[PDB]
């Protein structure tokens, strides 16, 4: 119980992050912003190919125990 999802961002690794199938993307992203000082409307979440919004919880998307996303940023300079 309590599954964990690894959390990705400017790195080649990803993070463990705590998370079940209430947590929100947008709420995974949180974690980042205060991680990077990042404002949370300036990251994206992808996962298995697929960018997923802000209002998708853990158990209404493709999400499961150890799936690991990759938290972008936008605007970014490329």
């Amino acid at each position: 119980m309590g599954m964990i999802v690894f959390v990705r961002f400017n790195s080649s690794y990803g993070f463990p992050v705590e998370v079940d199938s209430d947590t929100s993307i947008l709420q995974l992203k949180e974690v980042v912003a205060k991680r990077q000082g990042v404002p949370a409307d300036q990251l994206r979440v992808i996962f298995a190919g697929k960018e997923l919004p802000n209002h998708l919880t853990v158990q209404n998307c493709d999400l499961e125990q150890q799936s690991i996303v990759h938290i972008v940023q936008r605007p970014r300079r490329r």
